[PDB]
């Protein structure tokens, strides 16, 4: 009750990624409450790189329609950590929930140590938050997951993607990767993002998920995404990096020399999109 | 001066619980000040159960009318942890509150050390927070309290009310239980809470507040509430246990099969309330 | 790119403080990234006093008017510790913010472990807000200054401020100190706030700002300020403690005994500005 599968029906309109953490999940159910709210902590699974766990959220009176969850999960020995969150309404009172944290501590965790701690329960509609504290601390075990370490690589605009790692788990993979950005091309460019795009040899698209990224500077950032069950006749997976690069303001109309169309700064140039293309054996 | 007493001017308009806090409490009138905004946490209280602190937050420039106290009061090796929060204006830069936290060790603790850590006080009025650090560290002695531990119980539709302990302040008392749902009941609800109200042999009626619950499942909850300073001449309590049955969303009209009034689900049927009845020697 | 120097964007429009801290500042534009939200820490330095923070804040999205970083910047064994932080928009995705912490530490820390912990992004405007996790965990090295232990005091209304400390870095100066007040001056009196504003032998007057007070009454408070650059010919700074009481709700007009114009209470007298004086050597 509630909503039977909170992962899939968190899983909206680009779609799949979720669809087999239920029932890889461990199921707990154990809830706390205070003034009026009632949190329960439904479904829980970590990869061994990332903890999602799902939940409800009840309450005496109106939540409204986008109540903010104040506090965190965090994980114990975490060296750094990303995460997400999102929730969505049931009821006026009903919300179904899901908090998902990335550990960066080089390598997976078999048990994963972490608290939930919450502290209130902002309701912008009614300006208004519920003071408190709900807390869950529990250790959970990961799945298993087969993990290679990869290379493979592609550059162009100075500015190049690498490939570092694959993770296999029965519900889902990871590719753990890095974007490096060169001297010539930082300087035209102040927002490099590297995204991927994948398939494998045999037709298929897998729908995946960043679970954040990381650097020393602005520019080189280890990242990683998540992606779809790994189809089990697959060989390769080929992999396209798409760039999406970044400067705007204010801006120009040059009616010149004449009578052609022209700004400063090049109005086409200063935030484009680019592409690449690397290929992994599953082996 | 603010306010003289902020525990009874916190505790409205069905009253009593708080009535004799203050002299029992341990006033600090210990203050922190950052970014135009000096907090002072002014009684401290702890059950040995729950700690109870009193605080004003006077501003140079408007609060507005519900400020959002960001950040947490924390109990050091609580294990785990509920809590409540008031605020209320006094004036457009003056505010009085409470803070409640309650730990679940299962004994109570002598010495009670805590940390309030304010992070942030957002005006939702004006769109804003005042975000800086207001950090008090202190650790308080509990009073002293006799705990019978006890039992007593009645059943009814599934769903029964046990007694566990019993705990008596000179300022207050407090009555510790839980629920038990059966496989038949779990199936027709999904939200039974249990509320006690509390007579003694003697006419009388106590206030009371519940400190929170918690379970492995969303129906078996262990819960506590604490309620006004027990009548000396009283011998034993009477507790009624009110079970609050819930489960709509949308729903039917069936004219049917004539000329009778018929919805699904049943529209008196899926959100209840029932009663029982518990007799506890104080002794 | 951004902003060139957040220190000077942000000092406004009483200025001079910030002038000199990008230059002592450690530069290191470490990124952390998830859901949409690019946080970036950008230029760092640490008073053996104070520690302080230049960042952006890059999103997919709009972040609007105000937006609300919920986290802290919390040091590791610090006592107390008291804050402050500043944000402002240069680009609907864009922004770049300051945030300062102050330890309560007896000594000055030579090394300051932090941790900058964000949980959440509101986004007033929009009703909402961006839940994830970004964290940074690094220690920053001191700048060296030098300081003396200093005395100096001036009474009046019972109520009194008294030097403590004076400390010079190569950027900014502090003056630690404290009020006290006295019996009598308590009593008319509910909110006493000593301000300090500097000169020098010399003509010139400092830039500062407070960096947090802390007391266990509500009016013994030590506090401690930051100051301009100290210029060098300079022997000898010169004080003023600028005392601002207060006590209001409603009021009354007595038309009486006549014609004379009377309030209770006294609407001139029960909130009020007075002054002092003090010399410090620079020795």
């Amino acid at each position: 009750p509630i909503v039977g599968d909170i992962f899939r029906f968190l899983d909206n309109g680009r779609t799949g990624l979720y669809e087999n953490y239920k029932e890889f999940s461990t199921e707990l159910n154990m809830t706390r409450e205070s003034n009026g709210v009632k949190v329960t902590i439904n479904d829980v699974i970590s990869d061994g790189r990332t903890l999602s766990i799902t939940y409800s959220l009840e309450s005496e009176q109106d939540l409204g329609d986008d109540p903010i969850i104040l506090g965190g999960l965090d994980i114990m020995d975490a060296h750094g950590s990303s995460g997400s969150g999102k929730m969505t309404k049931v009821t006026e009172k009903k919300y179904v929930g899901m908090v998902t944290t990335t550990h960066h501590d080089s390598n997976k965790k078999d048990k994963v140590n972490f608290r939930w701690n919450i502290e209130g329960i902002e309701i912008p509609d009614r300006k208004k938050s519920i003071q408190g504290h709900w807390n869950f601390a529990l250790t959970v075990k990961s799945m298993d997951s087969k993990e290679r370490t990869i290379g493979g690589s592609s550059e162009k605009e100075g500015i190049k993607a690498n490939m570092e790692k694959v993770a296999m788990s029965p519900v889902s993979f990871i590719l753990y990767y890095n974007q490096e950005v060169s001297k010539g091309a930082r300087k035209e460019w102040d927002s490099v993002d590297v995204e991927l795009t994948v398939k494998d040899d045999l037709g298929n698209d897998y729908s995946g998920e960043g679970n954040g990224g990381s650097g020393n500077d602005p520019y080189n950032i280890r990242w990683s995404a998540t992606f779809q069950k790994l189809n089990e006749n697959a060989t390769k997976l080929i992999v396209t990096p798409r760039v999406h690069l970044r400067v705007h303001g204010g801006v120009e109309y040059v009616n010149g020399k004449e009578k052609k169309i022209e700004v400063p700064n090049k109005e086409a140039k200063k935030k484009d999109i680019v592409l690449d293309d690397i290929v992994i054996d599953l082996k």
